[PDB]
């Protein structure tokens, strides 16, 4: 398209060029010919092999706090006392209590229990051990209590502190409440958790802690300290941080032969892990299974007499059935979820007439919350007949609880679930299953900057693990919405995580724990990774400056590696504190980790919801408007806050974890040396002017970057590669059917790339020209007239301008280079640092590009 004019005003012209000046950069000089376009955009240190230092359990140490304990009971106490007092405990709460009595007693019918001498046996005198044994059988809630109370009974309750670690963070915490209620307790006494963000840490000795291995890894700078055994869970779903922990540990056995590793995995092949870990002995656990009646899509037709609404493998039919099966199957479209057949397929499993839950697997939120809208609008899927429970990460607990609830009797209990019923977590009384035979897994691609979250086809492995879920209370039932066709055009396993997850998140982690070469580390891995992957997470850090020339770690890349969020919205956020806006970018950052506060059902926002944008047009500033609405209405006390959350249509849980998260954000720069004044909550206005919020939105764009796009006609944008792109619904500069908006600028930065029969960008926030040049691009070619935004935009501006916001660039980045080697410095800046800074907050205005979004 045509290059858009910026009307720059002359006052501004000169200004950028004084800075420029007194800064001492030269403008680089225009083109001799236009033809040629200028390109205006402008330690001796090495690691060795270490090992991450381990020591046992002591008396005085809290392994979780990471201090000693110096006031309390167990002050200055004898490890012997301990051991006593826990045992002594624990066999008068089981005499005393009849209710523990029962959840005891259903404990020891576990099929896991009766290997219980076995395990104990295995783990005591070998440093690793594989526990090996299918999904129900109890590894996950019972192996961390069969070693602690086998110390607690044996006198020696001071010299066991267990880490277990999940893959996933519901995983945590879910076990470790789940855990707590087998001991008659809550978490805080014996069984704690600790994930991103969240933690009840548990006592001092005889103590169980529950963690994502990311948490773990972030607590690793001191080493492992007072812990005897690390269980490390669900080992078969091939999770990265887990696969890296493995390295990390395997290290930790060699030089520390006396800690204690437990692999727990499903009924997969543990060869692979087995030899890794030194030929280490794997203890088979197994219980009574039923065998279990597969069907598929073929089968699926036929038996329901299903027709469908007015390569592809659906074309291609077994010439064993029936002529309608083959003509049925063909009209189905395989990148789509059968919704209509599974609900025809519910109703064959009443005319069966065999009491039993049905678990439905499909990938992601999205396709749960469509199958449950889908059946309640048939009034026979009601509370009568019918308990339909949805099972994903992002639900509360509250409900995620009621899919183990028995129903009453004459009712069908139906589980809308994840993966997560997999393996993770088993449900009792489900004889059906209805697999869609699909995974969603989050598939990035760098060169374009593309979140692909999509729906991809499942392998044998997966087929056969969510089968065996119907077979665990009596002869099963699994429907496979896959044709026998497809079975055949489906690998054995999963691509692991490894092979497909950019790694510069690991690679600041292995410099922190100072573990040597990021390459030479992760060619020890069980299954390396790419060597691409490598390459290009060591570029992505040495562009941020995380990393210098010799791939070693800067005072910037030590505060991107302890902050546990993406190293790029960690730069924002120490820049942000130089600023003194960092409470509202801490804030932005926190929001990332969570879904969206605001409760939309898949329709667009209403008035209430886009009001708190105001004329920014802004997803984030509607975000940080809600956080400055719902923490005025906390001063109201619990339920004057639900009323707010509810009037207003929000999830209070969201807002109240984002909020802990900025907390946690805010801590660890207060701990590596910046000041509490550039981290205080501001007042700010979402019409009003305010420069405050200016910069947030320029500090915003440095963040998303490179997610910038140029505003076409109603929904269409095209993106940074020059393709067509669309508005995504949810968002709030996302107009209605028949009215446009009208934009006081075409560009915006957004937060990730949704790919579902296209390209959307999901929370989108306007900027001007300005912030374009200044943090929102990198390549800068001008011809004197017309400069070339990183080949995809064009921009009739000033050439002096261009150079000057690009001069700006430079110097911020110089700023913060300087700023991270003794952060305490922001406070007292250099006069012409403060005057740079003044320039930036000043190309930050509307104003400052010829915009009024009052009008
Ligand atoms: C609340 C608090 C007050 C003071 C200090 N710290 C925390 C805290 C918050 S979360 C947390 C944790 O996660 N600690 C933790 C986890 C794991 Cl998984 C292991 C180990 N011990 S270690 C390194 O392995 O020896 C330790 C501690
Ligand atoms: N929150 C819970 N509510 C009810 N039963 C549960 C809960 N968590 C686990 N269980 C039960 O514990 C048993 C084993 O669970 P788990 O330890 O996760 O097994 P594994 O890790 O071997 O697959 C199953 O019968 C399961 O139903
Ligand atoms: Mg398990």
């Amino acid at each position: 398209v045509e290059p858009y004019k910026v009307n720059l005003s002359q006052d501004l012209e000169h200004q950028l060029q004084n800075i420029i000046q007194e800064l001492n950069l030269e403008i680089l000089p225009p083109p001799e010919d236009p033809s040629v376009p200028v390109a205006l955009n402008i330690s001796q240190r090495q690691n060795q092999v270490g090992v991450v230092p381990w020591s046992p359990p002591q008396s005085n140490w809290n392994p979780w706090t990471s201090s000693n304990i110096d006031e309390g009971p167990l002050a200055f106490a004898t490890p012997e006392q301990i051991s006593m007092d826990l045992k002594n405990e624990l066999m008068y709460q089981l005499e005393q209590d009849h209710d523990l009595q029962a959840i005891l007693q259903e404990r020891e019918l576990l099929p896991v229990k009766k290997f219980e001498s076995e395990i104990l046996e295995a783990i005591s005198q070998n440093s690793v051990v594989i526990i090996r044994g299918a999904t129900g059988c109890g590894k996950t809630t019972q192996v961390p209590q069969f070693i602690l109370d086998d110390f607690i009974q044996n006198d020696r309750a001071a010299e066991c502190n267990i880490v277990v670690t999940q893959p996933r963070r519901i995983s945590a915490v879910s076990v470790a409440e789940r855990v707590a209620f087998e001991r008659g307790e809550e978490p805080g006494k014996s069984c704690g958790y600790s994930v991103r963000f969240e933690s009840i840490l548990p006592r001092p000795h005889a103590s169980i802690m529950f963690c994502t291995v990311g948490v773990l890894l972030r607590k690793l700078e001191a080493g492992i300290r007072g812990i005897s055994h690390v269980i490390v869970d669900e080992i078969h779903e091939r999770d990265i941080n887990t696969d890296f922990l493995l390295v990390v540990l395997r290290d930790v056995v060699q030089a520390y032969p006396e800690v204690r590793i437990v692999l727990m995995s499903a009924t997969i092949d543990t060869s692979m892990f087995c030899e890794y870990f030194f030929n280490c002995p794997i203890i088979e656990v197994y219980g009574r299974t039923y065998p279990v009646q597969e069907y598929f899509l073929e089968d699926c037709i036929q038996m329901t007499h299903f027709v469908p609404p007015p390569a592809n493998c659906n074309l291609i039919c077994g010439d064993e059935y029936g002529p309608e099966t083959r003509l049925s199957m063909s009209q189905l479209n395989e990148k789509e979820t059968p919704f209509e057949l599974i609900e025809a397929l519910l109703k064959y499993i009443e005319t069966l007439n065999v009491p039993g839950a049905v678990l439905v697997f499909l990938p992601g939120w999205n396709l749960i919350y469509t199958m449950q809208k889908h059946l309640e609008m048939n009034p026979h899927f009601g509370s009568h007949r019918y308990q339909i429970l949805p099972l994903h990460s992002q639900i509360p607990r509250e409900e995620q609880r009621k899919v183990f609830d028995p129903v009453p009797v004459g009712v069908t209990k139906v589980i809308l679930s994840t993966n997560i019923a997999e393996t993770s977590i088993t449900i009792n009384d489900v004889v059906y299953v209805i697999d869609s035979c699909k995974q969603k897994v989050k598939l990035f691609t760098a060169h374009n900057n593309m979140t692909n979250y999509a729906t991809v086809w499942a392998s044998k492995t997966n087929l056969e693990q969510r089968k065996g879920r119907a077979g665990r209370v009596r002869p099963g039932f699994c429907f496979h919405l896959c044709s026998r066709a497809r079975f055949e055009r489906l690998e054995t396993h999963m691509t692991p995580e490894m092979f497909r997850t950019p790694l510069h998140e690991i690679a600041l982690s292995i410099k922190l724990l100072r573990l040597g070469g990021i390459g030479q580390f992760l060619a020890k891995a069980i299954e390396p990774p790419p060597l691409d992957a490598v390459i290009e997470a060591e570029h992505t850090l040495r562009e941020l400056d995380a990393l210098d020339a010799n791939d070693e770690l800067t005072p910037l890349g030590r505060i991107l590696a302890k902050l546990p969020i993406e190293p790029r919205f960690g730069k924002m956020m120490i820049m942000g504190c130089i600023f003194y806006v960092g409470d509202a970018i801490c804030t932005i950052a926190a929001a990332t980790c969570f879904p969206e506060p605001f409760i939309n059902e898949g329709k667009r926002l209403g008035y209430i919801h886009r009001n708190f944008a105001g004329n920014r047009f802004s997803d984030h500033v509607a975000l940080l408007s809600v956080f400055q609405a719902w923490d005025d209405a906390r001063m109201g006390g619990e339920e004057a806050e639900i009323r707010f959350c509810e009037h207003k249509r929000l999830n209070m849980a969201t807002l109240r974890m984002t909020w802990e998260a900025k907390v946690q954000l805010k801590e660890i720069l207060i701990n590596s040396g910046f000041p509490e004044d550039c981290l205080l909550t501001q007042v700010f206005t979402n019409t009003g002017p305010d420069n405050n919020l200016d910069v947030v939105i320029s500090l915003l764009a440095f963040g998303v970057y490179p997610n910038v796009c140029y505003h076409k006609e109603k929904r269409k944008i095209l993106t940074t590669e020059g393709r067509n792109a669309l508005i995504h619904k949810s968002s709030v500069n996302c107009p209605f059917s028949s009215q446009d908006m009208k934009y006081p600028s075409p560009f915006f930065v957004f937060g990730e790339k949704i790919r579902t029969r296209a390209i959307s960008a999901k929370g989108m926030t306007l900027v001007t020209p300005l912030q374009l040049l200044l943090f929102a691009s990198k390549k800068v070619q001008s011809d004197g007239q017309i400069v070339l935004v990183d080949d995809w935009i064009k921009l009739q501006i000033s050439h002096e301008a261009a150079a000057c916001i690009t001069g700006l660039r430079a110097a911020m980045e110089a700023l913060v280079v300087e700023v991270t080697k003794q952060p305490a410095i922001i406070s007292q800046l250099d006069p012409v640092n403060e005057r740079m800074l003044n320039m930036i907050r000043q190309i930050s205005r509307p104003s400052a590009a010829g915009i009024n979004l009052m009008i």
